């Protein structure tokens, strides 16, 4: 299925993958695509954060929807 991950920056990325992909394969995707490592970013759907080992398909999700991506949190 395709998706679109909307970045606070603007940037939408097109990725393909399976409702029965778990989180954690779903952000090794992410990561050999942009790079970034998982620990640097939170995915954020329908306003839940997707735990790792968790099913997307737990999430009843839609193909072609957008998913939210957040960096961290501020602090300090």
């Amino acid at each position: 299925m395709q998706i679109f991950v909307k970045t606070l920056t603007g940037k939408t990325i097109t990725l393909e993958v399976e409702p029965s992909d778990t989180i954690e394969n779903v952000k090794a995707k992410i990561q050999d695509k942009e790079g970034i490592p998982p620990d640097q970013q939170r995915l954020i759907f329908a306003g839940k954060q997707l735990e790792d080992g968790r099913t997307l398909s737990d999430y009843n999700i839609q193909k072609e929807s957008t998913l939210h991506l957040v960096l961290r949190l501020r602090g300090g």
